């Protein structure tokens, strides 16, 4: 698991966040994930330990990468160009599994994120310090 949200899991990638958790995305709709801004084709970094579940498009948000973490903690990296790990593989907290893109068809380069905490998506942002 990810532990109580105390900062220090891995920030994926560093740039301006474009949207957070819960803002406006069309209408009264709110997202359920961040996106930060960054160059393409700048490193994904896994948060913490994890094994790999998911590697492959899903639409709405480009390739995906998908790390469990145990004990129902997941986290989610979006609308990337590639990914450099494989489902069933494990990983290790801060290491490259995606390079950033605009897969998910965004008018700039980000990474889309989400943490979800017993199955649902929860603001990220509080596990985020390293
Ligand atoms: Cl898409």
């Amino acid at each position: 698991g990810l532990g109580a949200p105390r900062g220090q899991a891995f920030w994926p990638v560093r740039g301006p966040t474009l949207h957070r958790y819960g803002e406006q995305l069309q209408g009264e709709l709110r997202w359920k994930g961040m996106v930060i801004g960054a160059s393409e084709g700048t490193e994904v970094k896994a948060i913490a330990d994890g094994r790999v579940i998911l590697a492959d498009w899903l639409q709405g948000y480009g390739l995906v990468v998908v790390v469990e973490h145990g004990k129902g903690d997941m986290s989610l990296y979006g609308y990337n160009q590639s990914a450099l790990v494989s489902v069933g593989s494990q990983v290790r907290a801060g290491q490259p599994i995606a390079l950033v893109g605009s897969s998910g068809g965004q008018g700039r380069p980000s990474l889309y994120f989400e943490i979800r905490r017993q199955g649902q998506a929860v603001n990220p942002q509080p596990w985020l310090g390293r």
